Protein backbone atom coordinates (compact mmCIF):
# COMPACT_ATOMS: atom_id res chain seq x y z
CA UNK A 1 0.00 0.00 0.00
CA UNK A 2 2.99 2.27 0.59
CA UNK A 3 3.89 2.22 -3.10
CA UNK A 4 0.89 4.46 -3.74
CA UNK A 5 -0.12 5.71 -0.29
CA UNK A 6 1.97 7.89 1.97
CA UNK A 7 2.15 6.95 5.63
CA UNK A 8 0.66 9.76 7.73
CA UNK A 9 1.68 10.65 11.28
CA UNK A 10 -1.28 10.14 13.66
CA UNK A 11 -0.21 13.31 15.48
CA UNK A 12 -1.19 15.26 12.35
CA UNK A 13 -4.77 13.97 12.33
CA UNK A 14 -7.62 15.34 14.42
CA UNK A 15 -10.83 13.36 14.54
CA UNK A 16 -13.82 15.51 15.08
CA UNK A 17 -16.96 13.36 14.49
CA UNK A 18 -18.25 9.98 13.30
CA UNK A 19 -20.22 10.64 10.11
CA UNK A 20 -20.99 7.17 8.81
CA UNK A 21 -20.76 3.41 9.12
CA UNK A 22 -18.41 1.78 6.62
CA UNK A 23 -17.89 -1.83 5.56
CA UNK A 24 -14.73 -2.19 7.64
CA UNK A 25 -15.41 0.30 10.42
CA UNK A 26 -16.59 3.80 11.28
CA UNK A 27 -16.11 6.76 8.96
CA UNK A 28 -15.15 10.03 10.63
CA UNK A 29 -14.55 13.60 9.62
CA UNK A 30 -11.60 15.62 10.86
CA UNK A 31 -8.52 17.58 9.92
CA UNK A 32 -5.07 16.78 8.57
CA UNK A 33 -2.01 18.95 9.03
CA UNK A 34 0.16 18.73 5.92
CA UNK A 35 3.98 18.86 6.01
CA UNK A 36 3.70 22.49 4.84
CA UNK A 37 1.63 23.12 8.04
CA UNK A 38 -1.50 23.77 5.96
CA UNK A 39 -4.57 22.22 7.59
CA UNK A 40 -7.27 20.60 5.46
CA UNK A 41 -10.59 18.92 6.11
CA UNK A 42 -10.54 15.18 5.59
CA UNK A 43 -12.71 12.11 5.73
CA UNK A 44 -11.27 9.28 7.79
CA UNK A 45 -12.14 5.62 7.38
CA UNK A 46 -11.13 3.46 10.30
CA UNK A 47 -10.58 -0.27 10.44
CA UNK A 48 -12.67 -1.77 13.25
CA UNK A 49 -10.91 -3.14 16.32
CA UNK A 50 -10.38 -6.90 16.23
CA UNK A 51 -10.02 -6.94 12.45
CA UNK A 52 -8.73 -10.06 10.73
CA UNK A 53 -5.62 -9.98 8.54
CA UNK A 54 -7.86 -10.48 5.50
CA UNK A 55 -10.01 -7.49 6.49
CA UNK A 56 -6.87 -5.39 6.86
CA UNK A 57 -5.81 -6.41 3.34
CA UNK A 58 -9.13 -5.67 1.72
CA UNK A 59 -9.43 -2.41 3.64
CA UNK A 60 -6.01 -1.12 2.63
CA UNK A 61 -6.43 -2.55 -0.85
CA UNK A 62 -8.82 0.30 -1.59
CA UNK A 63 -6.13 2.81 -0.66
CA UNK A 64 -3.66 1.03 -2.93
CA UNK A 65 -6.06 1.45 -5.84
CA UNK A 66 -7.24 4.99 -4.98
CA UNK A 67 -3.66 6.15 -4.52
CA UNK A 68 -2.91 5.45 -8.19
CA UNK A 69 -5.33 8.17 -9.32
CA UNK A 70 -4.58 11.88 -9.10
CA UNK A 71 -7.49 13.67 -10.77
CA UNK A 72 -9.94 16.44 -9.81
CA UNK A 73 -12.93 14.11 -10.22
CA UNK A 74 -11.52 11.12 -8.37
CA UNK A 75 -11.51 11.14 -4.57
CA UNK A 76 -8.06 12.14 -3.38
CA UNK A 77 -6.18 9.84 -1.05
CA UNK A 78 -4.21 11.93 1.47
CA UNK A 79 -2.63 8.81 2.93
CA UNK A 80 -2.93 5.95 5.38
CA UNK A 81 -2.10 5.21 8.99
CA UNK A 82 -0.80 1.68 9.45
CA UNK A 83 2.03 2.01 11.98
CA UNK A 84 -0.45 2.90 14.70
CA UNK A 85 -4.00 1.80 15.43
CA UNK A 86 -6.74 2.18 14.48
CA UNK A 87 -5.63 1.69 10.91
CA UNK A 88 -6.93 4.57 8.80
CA UNK A 89 -7.51 5.71 5.25
CA UNK A 90 -7.57 9.52 4.95
CA UNK A 91 -9.20 11.20 1.96
CA UNK A 92 -10.41 14.61 0.96
CA UNK A 93 -13.57 15.77 2.71
CA UNK A 94 -16.77 15.93 0.64
CA UNK A 95 -19.24 18.10 2.48
CA UNK A 96 -22.40 17.14 0.65
CA UNK A 97 -21.93 13.40 0.87
CA UNK A 98 -23.15 10.78 -1.54
CA UNK A 99 -24.67 12.16 -4.73
CA UNK A 100 -27.87 10.11 -4.66
CA UNK A 101 -28.74 11.10 -1.07
CA UNK A 102 -27.80 14.71 -1.82
CA UNK A 103 -30.05 14.96 -4.86
CA UNK A 104 -32.97 13.34 -3.03
CA UNK A 105 -32.91 16.31 -0.60
CA UNK A 106 -33.17 18.70 -3.49
CA UNK A 107 -35.75 17.33 -5.88
CA UNK A 108 -36.25 19.68 -8.85
CA UNK A 109 -34.13 22.39 -7.19
CA UNK A 110 -31.11 22.56 -9.50
CA UNK A 111 -30.81 23.94 -13.02
CA UNK A 112 -30.12 21.62 -15.93
CA UNK A 113 -26.74 23.31 -16.38
CA UNK A 114 -25.87 22.57 -12.74
CA UNK A 115 -26.81 18.91 -13.22
CA UNK A 116 -24.78 18.74 -16.46
CA UNK A 117 -21.80 20.14 -14.55
CA UNK A 118 -22.08 17.30 -12.04
CA UNK A 119 -22.36 14.77 -14.85
CA UNK A 120 -19.39 16.21 -16.72
CA UNK A 121 -17.22 15.85 -13.62
CA UNK A 122 -18.20 12.22 -13.17
CA UNK A 123 -17.50 11.51 -16.85
CA UNK A 124 -14.09 13.18 -16.65
CA UNK A 125 -13.12 11.07 -13.63
CA UNK A 126 -14.27 7.92 -15.42
CA UNK A 127 -12.34 8.92 -18.55
CA UNK A 128 -9.18 9.00 -16.46
CA UNK A 129 -9.95 5.71 -14.70
CA UNK A 130 -10.50 3.94 -18.00
CA UNK A 131 -7.34 5.61 -19.41
CA UNK A 132 -5.50 3.96 -16.52
CA UNK A 133 -6.86 0.51 -17.34
CA UNK A 134 -9.25 0.34 -14.39
CA UNK A 135 -12.77 -0.97 -14.64
CA UNK A 136 -14.76 0.33 -11.67
CA UNK A 137 -17.67 -2.18 -11.77
CA UNK A 138 -19.65 -0.28 -9.12
CA UNK A 139 -20.31 3.08 -10.75
CA UNK A 140 -23.54 4.32 -9.14
CA UNK A 141 -24.67 7.66 -7.78
CA UNK A 142 -24.26 6.27 -4.25
CA UNK A 143 -20.55 5.85 -4.99
CA UNK A 144 -20.08 9.40 -6.22
CA UNK A 145 -19.32 12.06 -3.59
CA UNK A 146 -20.12 15.72 -3.94
CA UNK A 147 -18.37 18.67 -2.31
CA UNK A 148 -19.42 22.10 -1.08
CA UNK A 149 -19.01 23.48 -4.56
CA UNK A 150 -21.00 20.67 -6.20
CA UNK A 151 -17.95 19.01 -7.69
CA UNK A 152 -18.54 15.31 -8.11
CA UNK A 153 -15.88 12.72 -7.64
CA UNK A 154 -15.71 9.00 -8.14
CA UNK A 155 -15.32 6.95 -5.00
CA UNK A 156 -15.55 3.35 -3.78
CA UNK A 157 -12.65 1.44 -5.24
CA UNK A 158 -13.50 -1.79 -3.41
CA UNK A 159 -15.01 -3.67 -6.37
CA UNK A 160 -12.70 -2.48 -9.13
CA UNK A 161 -10.07 -4.30 -11.04
CA UNK A 162 -22.45 -7.24 -8.11
CA UNK A 163 -24.90 -4.31 -8.30
CA UNK A 164 -27.48 -5.67 -10.76
CA UNK A 165 -29.30 -2.38 -11.43
CA UNK A 166 -26.10 -0.65 -12.51
CA UNK A 167 -24.46 -3.51 -14.38
CA UNK A 168 -24.45 -3.99 -18.15
CA UNK A 169 -26.32 -7.00 -19.58
CA UNK A 170 -23.14 -8.71 -20.76
CA UNK A 171 -21.45 -8.25 -17.37
CA UNK A 172 -24.52 -9.82 -15.72
CA UNK A 173 -24.69 -12.60 -18.33
CA UNK A 174 -21.09 -13.82 -18.21
CA UNK A 175 -18.98 -11.34 -16.21
CA UNK A 176 -17.82 -9.42 -19.27
CA UNK A 177 -16.53 -6.32 -17.45
CA UNK A 178 -14.91 -3.68 -19.68
CA UNK A 179 -14.74 0.09 -19.77
CA UNK A 180 -17.86 -0.21 -21.97
CA UNK A 181 -19.72 -1.87 -19.08
CA UNK A 182 -18.65 1.14 -16.97
CA UNK A 183 -20.20 3.33 -19.69
CA UNK A 184 -23.46 1.41 -19.25
CA UNK A 185 -23.26 2.17 -15.52
CA UNK A 186 -22.59 5.81 -16.34
CA UNK A 187 -25.85 5.88 -18.29
CA UNK A 188 -27.62 4.64 -15.19
CA UNK A 189 -25.90 7.37 -13.10
CA UNK A 190 -27.03 9.91 -15.69
CA UNK A 191 -30.61 8.69 -15.19
CA UNK A 192 -30.18 8.84 -11.39
CA UNK A 193 -28.96 12.43 -11.54
CA UNK A 194 -31.70 13.65 -13.86
CA UNK A 195 -34.20 11.82 -11.61
CA UNK A 196 -32.78 13.46 -8.45
CA UNK A 197 -31.74 10.19 -6.88
CA UNK A 198 -34.56 7.88 -7.76
CA UNK A 199 -33.61 4.24 -7.57
CA UNK A 200 -32.97 2.73 -11.00
CA UNK A 201 -35.77 0.28 -11.86
CA UNK A 202 -37.36 1.24 -8.54
CA UNK A 203 -38.03 -1.96 -6.55
CA UNK A 204 -38.46 -4.36 -9.51
CA UNK A 205 -37.35 -7.90 -8.71
CA UNK A 206 -33.75 -8.39 -9.86
CA UNK A 207 -34.88 -11.19 -12.11
CA UNK A 208 -37.19 -8.80 -13.90
CA UNK A 209 -34.55 -6.07 -14.17
CA UNK A 210 -32.29 -8.63 -15.84
CA UNK A 211 -34.96 -10.02 -18.15
CA UNK A 212 -36.50 -6.65 -19.11
CA UNK A 213 -33.19 -5.03 -19.99
CA UNK A 214 -32.15 -8.08 -21.99
CA UNK A 215 -35.45 -7.87 -23.94
CA UNK A 216 -34.58 -4.28 -24.88
CA UNK A 217 -36.54 -2.31 -22.29
CA UNK A 218 -34.93 0.84 -20.92
CA UNK A 219 -35.56 3.29 -18.12
CA UNK A 220 -37.99 6.04 -19.18
CA UNK A 221 -37.05 9.71 -19.51
CA UNK A 222 -36.92 11.44 -16.12
CA UNK A 223 -39.38 14.30 -15.65
CA UNK A 224 -38.42 17.34 -17.75
CA UNK A 225 -35.29 15.60 -19.02
CA UNK A 226 -33.68 17.28 -22.06
CA UNK A 227 -33.81 15.09 -25.15
CA UNK A 228 -30.05 15.37 -25.55
CA UNK A 229 -29.49 13.81 -22.13
CA UNK A 230 -32.06 11.03 -22.55
CA UNK A 231 -30.50 10.16 -25.90
CA UNK A 232 -27.10 10.03 -24.17
CA UNK A 233 -28.59 7.51 -21.71
CA UNK A 234 -29.91 5.39 -24.57
CA UNK A 235 -26.48 5.54 -26.23
CA UNK A 236 -24.80 4.36 -23.01
CA UNK A 237 -27.35 1.54 -22.91
CA UNK A 238 -26.75 0.13 -26.39
CA UNK A 239 -27.08 -3.65 -26.36
CA UNK A 240 -23.88 -3.94 -28.41
CA UNK A 241 -21.13 -2.63 -26.14
CA UNK A 242 -19.03 -1.61 -29.17
CA UNK A 243 -21.76 0.92 -30.03
CA UNK A 244 -21.60 2.72 -26.69
CA UNK A 245 -19.67 6.00 -26.62
CA UNK A 246 -16.24 6.09 -24.98
CA UNK A 247 -15.87 8.25 -21.89
CA UNK A 248 -13.87 10.82 -23.89
CA UNK A 249 -16.86 11.17 -26.21
CA UNK A 250 -19.23 11.51 -23.25
CA UNK A 251 -17.10 14.31 -21.82
CA UNK A 252 -17.13 16.03 -25.22
CA UNK A 253 -20.92 15.71 -25.50
CA UNK A 254 -21.43 17.25 -22.06
CA UNK A 255 -18.95 20.05 -22.74
CA UNK A 256 -21.07 21.00 -25.75
CA UNK A 257 -24.20 20.99 -23.66
CA UNK A 258 -22.51 23.26 -21.10
CA UNK A 259 -21.52 25.64 -23.93
CA UNK A 260 -24.88 26.05 -25.46
CA UNK A 261 -27.46 25.78 -22.72
CA UNK A 262 -30.12 26.51 -25.16
CA UNK A 263 -29.72 23.14 -26.69
CA UNK A 264 -31.19 21.77 -23.54
CA UNK A 265 -34.57 23.32 -24.49
CA UNK A 266 -35.92 20.34 -26.30
CA UNK A 267 -37.50 18.16 -23.62
CA UNK A 268 -38.48 14.53 -23.98
CA UNK A 269 -47.85 1.45 -22.19
CA UNK A 270 -45.31 0.15 -19.65
CA UNK A 271 -43.02 1.72 -17.00
CA UNK A 272 -39.95 0.75 -18.97
CA UNK A 273 -39.77 1.68 -22.66
CA UNK A 274 -38.85 -0.72 -25.38
CA UNK A 275 -35.73 1.21 -26.24
C1 LIG B 1 -24.30 14.36 4.26
C2 LIG B 1 -22.89 14.86 4.06
O1 LIG B 1 -21.95 13.97 4.66
C3 LIG B 1 -20.60 14.28 4.29
C4 LIG B 1 -19.64 13.50 5.18
C5 LIG B 1 -18.23 13.47 4.60
N1 LIG B 1 -18.01 12.32 3.74
C6 LIG B 1 -16.87 12.14 3.10
O2 LIG B 1 -16.17 13.09 2.77
C7 LIG B 1 -16.43 10.74 2.79
C8 LIG B 1 -15.25 10.20 2.09
N2 LIG B 1 -14.24 10.93 1.54
N3 LIG B 1 -15.32 8.86 2.10
C9 LIG B 1 -14.42 8.06 1.54
C10 LIG B 1 -14.57 7.51 0.27
C11 LIG B 1 -13.63 6.67 -0.31
C12 LIG B 1 -12.46 6.34 0.36
C13 LIG B 1 -12.23 6.84 1.63
C14 LIG B 1 -13.15 7.69 2.23
CL1 LIG B 1 -12.83 8.32 3.87
C15 LIG B 1 -16.42 8.36 2.69
N4 LIG B 1 -16.89 7.11 2.92
C16 LIG B 1 -18.06 6.97 3.59
C17 LIG B 1 -18.57 5.70 3.84
C18 LIG B 1 -19.77 5.55 4.52
C19 LIG B 1 -20.49 6.66 4.98
C20 LIG B 1 -20.02 7.95 4.76
C21 LIG B 1 -18.83 8.15 4.08
N5 LIG B 1 -18.37 9.41 3.86
C22 LIG B 1 -17.20 9.53 3.19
Amino acid sequence: VHEFAKELDATNISIDKVVGAGEFGEVCSGRLKLPSKKEISVAIKTLKVGYTEKQRRDFLGEASIMGQFDHPNIIRLEGVVTKSKPVMIVTEYMENGSLDSFLRKHDAQFTVIQLVGMLRGIASGMKYLSDMGYVHRDLAARNILINSNLVCKVSDFGLSRIPIRWTSPEAIAYRKFTSASDVWSYGIVLWEVMSYGERPYWEMSNQDVIKAVDEGYRLPPPMDCPAALYQLMLDCWQKDRNNRPKFEQIVSILDKLIRNPGSLKIITPSNLLLD
